[PDB]
Parts: structure tokens; sequence; C-alpha cells
């Protein structure tokens, strides 16, 4: 029900099966272009090397990529867009035995594939341009 | 105490105005913060923006200006004079032909006219940033 603080950092450990599920709304209009980062850490530091960076500029674009010894790698970049212009969001990141399969507001959307185990995973921050109603990490099977 | 960030506030500027932002980046210069500053049209967040100020904290600065939606020819800055985790003060000075940009008293950006500083409705001051200060005041 009430906002959470932004930038959202939480201790978190993954594995095949589990869910990082985030709830929020941007904090400008499209046309301001306000942006959305969940960085997935291997500690509990800012500075630390990230697993999977996924970052959205709303109604552009979105980029994934990773920070392996404090330098980013290939970036990925997907012109799909299925956030809506004003609207509350539901952001799913799920871990599959290959990759990272990511899900908005129900929908399939975007994947990236495992560049370091998931199980390196020690934290994950969620900020930019959003307010922030939920977070959860889920485990099944 | 902190200041709501989107800030909003309702401004009259002409020449010996001065904007002052008294505030923190909310991440480490490697992550990345950015910091934005629009001077708008009207109190509207989509209206045209008469001076816009971006900063990247610890890469670059961006300046432009916003007109019937489109953004026009962008003014970029390699200077760099905030520190990493640190607070600043930022002062947007208005000159008959131009805005003078200190930060942290050193004269660090310019920005030439596009459109008489009489037009500014409104300031809005967001992104990656903690904001303890916002003040309009005029000397002239």
């Amino acid at each position: 029900m009430s906002l959470l603080p932004v930038p959202y950092t939480e201790a978190a450990s993954l594995s095949t099966g589990s869910t990082v599920t985030i709830k929020g709304r941007p904090l400008a209009c499209f046309l301001n272009e306000p942006y959305l980062q969940v960085d997935f850490h291997t500690e509990m530091k800012e500075e630390s090397d990230i697993v999977f960076h996924f970052q959205v500029c709303f109604g552009r674009r979105v980029v994934m990529n990773s920070r392996e010894e404090g330098a980013w790698k290939q970036q990925v970049e997907s012109k799909n867009m299925p956030f809506q212009d004003g609207q509350e969001f539901e952001l799913s990141i799920s871990v599959l035995p290959d990759k990272y399969q990511v899900m908005v507001n129900g929908q399939s959307s975007y994947t990236f594939d495992h560049r370091i185990k998931p199980e390196a995973v020690k934290m994950v921050q969620v900020w930019r341009d959003i307010s922030l109603t939920k977070f959860n990490v889920s485990y099944l099977k």
C-alpha cells in the first residue's frame, strides 16, 4: 500500500525457480523519458559487480548488460515497450536454467542468457525515476 | 530536512535572477546517477522547456530546449566539478544573453538564451538526487 524508499536495496538469494516481483509507477510522463533500473549485485555494495542489469528508458528502449571486474560488457538492446504511459506496472524477473525471463504486466517481454551463475547474486537494487509499492523475492519447485 | 523529488516550483525569472539548488546524488559515480533541472513555460511537465540542464554524474552535462514537444540542438560539456558521494550547490544565474551555471562556487557551464527567461513559469528538479534546498532569488 505505502511507498517504499527509492533507491530500494534488498539482500537476495537466487537460483533456478526464483522470481523477483516489483510493482511501481514512473515518476514522469513518457515525453520526459523517465528511467527504471534493476541491478542484481554480487555483493552488499553498490560498486560491486552486476550479474544482471535491466534498464528501461520509458517509451524508448530497454538495455540489458552485466558489469564484470568493474567494466560493462556486451549490451543487449530491446525496442519492445509493453509499459504504458502514466500507469502502474508489474515487473517480474524469473530465473530459468539458462536465462532470466522478464515479464511486464503478465506478458513475457525480455530474455537475457546467464553470463554468471544466478547463485552469485547477494543483493537487488531498484532505482531511477519510479515510485515503488512492492518488492518480493519468491521461490518455486 | 529533505524536499520531495521530483520537486516542482512556480518561478518568475529575469536578468539578475538566480536559482540555487543544494542536493546530493543518490548513487556513487560508478553507477552514473542523473540530475535534471528544467525551466518550463507552463505548470505542466509536458510543456515546453526554455532551459534543460542534465548531469550524468562523472560523465557529462547536456543542455538543450524543447519547443512544440521536440528537442532542439544539444550543447554538451565534459566539465565535471561535482564530487563523488558529496553534497553540491548548483547556482543558475540569468544574464542578459545567457544562463551562467556555478557548481560549488566554480563557474562551470553557460547556455545562450533561445527564448526570453520571462517565458519561464515553473522549475522542475528531478532524477537521482536528494534535495535539501531550492531557492529563487533576485538582485539587479
